[PDB]
């Protein structure tokens, strides 16, 4: 799905950065288990949508808009993990794969509610901080 | 997404049926907003997938497999609405739309957990009863499928001795106090049922028939 695939690329780029890794199409591919030509295809579309630009040095620089989108996806992704662990009680070993799906289907309104019903929305069960809370309106 | 499409298609046939409406292509198309041709192409696919049959009267008859999937999708859907209203507190005006998306991504594991965590899972906030609960668990899963590379505790639901030819391991299981209800820590390294401190390395036949639920 065009949009969902894009959100996964933006979230992946975000994570790499977060790990201190350089967003390189080959690493994105390797992390996504996808073929180079496929990631190229997708990153091309993404550029045409003004979400990313392959910097002259061939690294992937998220435009301001792409970054805002990548952040909201991660935000949802991480509120989702909190819902799963904190409330639903899902096996911790499944929280991330599930969250990888829900991040595409969760709405802003649900996010705000979760922010209001979860005891803490600072970090995810996995240690990384939950981004964009202020931009969400919570 | 083809998988998600079929699920939305099946859940809709399910809704009309429940509403007492005849599952007609024009009706479904209208409901899904999509056009009649698109629906025929998508119904054709399902028919080849053995999930639906365009009946005599031209209504859509879900095959058992179709209905089984339709029910599961509706279950996830209504379970999602309970999570959304009871726990999350999402505006009731936005619960249905949200649920139409979540039904495609909520795992069976999340469902069993919601069933445990929700106060009442008999009905959806909108009046209709939540289907497929029995087939969700709250029988069991064939040990061979439930067996993962990492151990975990599971409650025996059925051993199925009546179907066994090879009975050499019957006592082995009895000494290991592994019987109905017995929480045996299983794993896949073949499947080894561990309980009462003992371990029972099952054989293909036993592994397929013994069902451990959750």
């Amino acid at each position: 799905d065009l949009v969902d695939t894009t959100e996964m690329y933006l979230r992946t780029i975000y994570e790499l950065e977060e790990e201190g890794v350089t967003p390189l199409r080959a690493r994105i591919a390797e992390r996504l288990e996808q073929s180079g030509p496929t990631v190229s295809q997708t990153v091309a579309r993404m550029e045409r949508d003004g979400l990313v630009v392959v910097a002259s040095d061939r690294s992937l620089q998220m435009t301001p808009t792409g970054r805002t989108l990548a952040t909201a996806v991660m935000r949802k992704h991480r509120l989702a993990e909190r819902l799963l662990t904190d409330i639903i009680g899902l096996d911790i070993n499944k929280v991330h794969d599930e969250a990888c799906r829900w991040e595409h289907v969760m709405s802003d309104e649900v996010e705000r509610r979760l922010v209001k019903v979860l005891k803490d929305v600072s970090r995810s069960p996995f240690g990384n901080p939950i981004p964009g809370l202020d931009e969400l309106g919570v």
